């Protein structure tokens, strides 16, 4: 009888062991959750990572910036579940960033083409999946995806800060627009968590000093500490709103960072 | 096997059970918790209402402008759970306001008196029931206040958002203290309920449920306190570890939007 | 001896005499200030409005979208000027989204080029003109951006509120990288204000649909806003404007001023 | 002709010449204001401060927990300014916590009365001063108060950012009620300044502690600011306060202004 026993839940974005969908798979499979698993581009070595969940999964191919993929998902995901079944959750937990819009690159050199294509992936794309998953959602349903805190500026987050700000919003219309059918809409706002994506700050460099630094400053900050190494409380956090205990959150960011956003020191 | 299965868990604020109190200690129970409960003043009747609750729990008086009651609160808890065992849950649902802080009555016209009253009663309490339990909470335990929202000025309310102003910088603080033993604090900003201390700050419920019914993309009873008091669960589970100092909404998300 | 006497500024978005920019230009030269104007696309209308205000200036054509515009602008602005003087002040009162992101439209069928189009114009090109006018800005010069509150969803603002929620983080990163320079960069959030832009929400109504929905409008916010509102009197929102270009708020940057009524501090 | 030209201000909160009100008071005056000044209990003492502005001003006794005091301000008032004659702006400059709810103490440790006393003096008194001035200020004025950005808990100022949270709520309810009357009602958060109150924070510091913890508070928010912070600057703080006095941000109420080098926009 776990959190989310017999719930079908649509989690995207597992690239590596460490990615933040993987540990978010595996807990919500823990706790009784039947998954749909998509990947980006690289299908046979997203297999392998998930092959090293606890359970099988179907996976489905999805490029957030390819609009037949998004035409189709709905239907593919139905043949994944069986003809009748709809899910009950959907996990986006997909970002990108050109090299010219984070790390050390000026923030006023990167061109808007790499702009746009980050806020594509990281922003657009919450709306985007939203629609293309709700004719296929069961009223009560719940849509959560990764957020950064962008409610200030910080050192080489630079655009990828801007694209977590358009998030946000996006993330109160989703929730207006999901509304109607009972479906919530949230955002987790992680603390950093050692992973690819977050590889992309450090860049061509030192690379461990700055992470170093990075958690240190965190953990300080966090009343309860902050371990950029452990992910679990992050993929704990996303199941409670995958599960039925908040419900009548919606349009809101929850705060998985130790507390540190609560903090001046 | 429940969300809250085996926990210890100190639940404030019963009078009726309309109160929000009197729901989360009914869906705690359900969710496999132990209870110890505290009342104010009127013991009689509220044991008489704890009676309506799934289980039975031990039931502490706690007045908390009451410097004696919380002196004496963990030690009367700890004789409720038994020496050596621990809480794992606080639960502030305590609020209090003059009629002169509130409603018709002008905000410049309410005395002092009676604000600090209010204050200390909805705000400063935090602080002082997270002191008074934490020598006697587990690690990983979880403290959670009841809020509402007062990032606006709102008719009506008047001073008692200015007590949730600062309960919200107190529950900030409380995380920080509380941190050092591994506990979390945070606040639940509910929807408006028809209970007795929302009765006292105005029909008048109606238009405020339509405007808030209208705001949220999934609606909003203001009959149904089970999805804040399912909500407050949540946050006394082990499910949001890395989650202290914030304030989760629990309103049908009408704080996110603008007619 | 004005509030922005002898100071230079340059302002953009000025289309029609509604424009927010005709009347902070308005307003800051009856303040002593000095301006450089640009416009986009029809330049020789633009011309004609820029002649209604008080004083002459001169009129640079700048398209946000087209790097060329942007890599010239502070040599035309230099030849405008005079070869060394520099700028005391920037605004920025640009905006535009395209129907499908705003208005009647869902907000699901907005389609992506659209958006992005809507986002370059409305967010990015903050960080450009900043990028574009540093080079020739005096140091404690000024930066003000036009900002519509999107801390919360609002029906028919749909993706415009989206690109403000980017521009206020823009803006916050714009004051980093300006700060260097000593430069301020802050942004105004305006009520609504009876220009070409707002009318986009009313995109295709038709009878009197798009008279009442301005009322309700207006409504809603005067009755929120402590002070009232008024969405003809655009001439509080050009003041505020001149506020942060003048040299009474030096510790300020990378915030948001509202001059709005006080609308989005109450809840009815 | 100044900023204030003309324009009649109460400024509450001179003690030292530190304070950032005898600042607020200098920087008015050299911008055209006509003041009257308040102080607190050491009336003598308070004098001979405001004897080192640039120009005279009445000075009058008030203790904001006092009833008859607030009672009688306004009668006080115009005794000071001539019957009929009105006020255009009211300055909030008046903090304090006892030193069991600030400093080294721990926070769960303050009695509430030590809290309530603070709460009295810092935020309810935001209200309570909004109350006694009102009927002698003019349509269309301004009130302004001294906050600290309370958004994020931190060391050391423990029980007053709470009181300051507990003022900017209150700063939205004066809004609301002031508003009737035209009036303004904002609150600036400024960046720390080397005053009496701010001294607090190191009560009981001994040997170089204080000047230790001063110099790592400095340059904490020095290196948050993209235009930097000085703590012994008071008069960006001062001449943001009279901007909002001023007439040019006339659709700005129950807001918070950030004088504070932009150090609140900024994570390290
Ligand atoms: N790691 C952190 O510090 C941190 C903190 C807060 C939030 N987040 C967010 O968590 C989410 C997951 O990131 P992560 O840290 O697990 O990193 P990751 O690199 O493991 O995951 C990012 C995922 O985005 C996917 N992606 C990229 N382009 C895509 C496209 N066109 N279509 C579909 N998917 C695409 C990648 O394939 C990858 O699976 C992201 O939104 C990230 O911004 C990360
Ligand atoms: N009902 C709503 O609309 C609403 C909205 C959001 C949050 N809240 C908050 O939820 C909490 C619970 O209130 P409620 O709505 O259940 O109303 P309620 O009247 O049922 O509960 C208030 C409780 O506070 C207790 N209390 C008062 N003075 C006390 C004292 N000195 N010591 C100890 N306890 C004292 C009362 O005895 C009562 O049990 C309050 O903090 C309230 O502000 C209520
Ligand atoms: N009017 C309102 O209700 C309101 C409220 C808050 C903020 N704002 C903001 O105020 C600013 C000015 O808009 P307005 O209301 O005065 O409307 P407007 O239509 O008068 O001005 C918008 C300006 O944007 C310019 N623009 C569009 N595309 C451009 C491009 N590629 N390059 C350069 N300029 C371009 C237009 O030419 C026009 O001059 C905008 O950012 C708008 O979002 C408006
Ligand atoms: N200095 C800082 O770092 C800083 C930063 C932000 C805000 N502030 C705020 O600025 C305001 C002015 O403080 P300051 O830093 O100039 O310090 P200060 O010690 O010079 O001023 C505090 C003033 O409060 C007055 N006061 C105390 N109790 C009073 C009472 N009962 N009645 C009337 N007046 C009373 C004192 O007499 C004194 O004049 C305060 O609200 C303070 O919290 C200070």
């Amino acid at each position: 009888a776990g959190l989310l026993e017999g719930k079908r839940i649509l989690v995207t974005g597992i690239i590596t062991d460490s990615s933040i969908a993987f540990h978010i798979a595996k807990v919500a499979q823990e706790a009784g959750a039947e998954l749909v698993l998509t990947g980006f581009d690289r299908m046979k070595l997203i297999q392998r990572i998930a092959d090293r969940l606890p359970k099988p999964a179907p996976l489905l191919e999805l490029d957030v910036q390819n609009e037949e993929h998004l035409a189709s998902l709905a239907d593919r995901i139905s043949g994944a579940i069986g003809e009748g079944n709809k899910l009950d959750g959907v996990v986006h937990s997909i970002g990108f960033m050109p090299q010219t819009g984070m790390g050390v690159n000026p923030f006023f050199d990167a061109p808007y083409a790499d702009v746009a294509k980050g806020i594509h992936i990281s922003a657009y794309s919450y709306a985007s999946l939203a629609k293309a998953t709700l004719p296929i959602m069961n009223e009560g349903g719940s849509i959560v995806g990764m957020d950064f805190d962008p409610t200030r500026a910080m050192p080489a987050y630079n655009w990828m800060t801007v694209a977590k700000s358009a998030l946000e919003s996006v993330n109160r219309f989703v929730a207006r627009e999901a509304g109607a059918a009972g479906v919530r809409s949230n955002l987790v706002a992680a603390g950093p968590i050692r992973t690819l994506a977050m590889s992309a700050i450090v860049g061509g460099a030192e690379a461990g000093k700055q992470m170093q630094l990075l958690e240190e400053g965190w953990d300080q900050r966090a009343p309860i500490g902050w371990n950029m190494k452990d992910p679990t409380p992050v993929a704990k956090t996303v199941c409670a709103l995958l599960s039925d205990w908040m419900p009548a959150t919606t349009g809101t960011i929850i705060y998985a960072d130790g507390g540190a956003s609560t903090q001046l020191l």
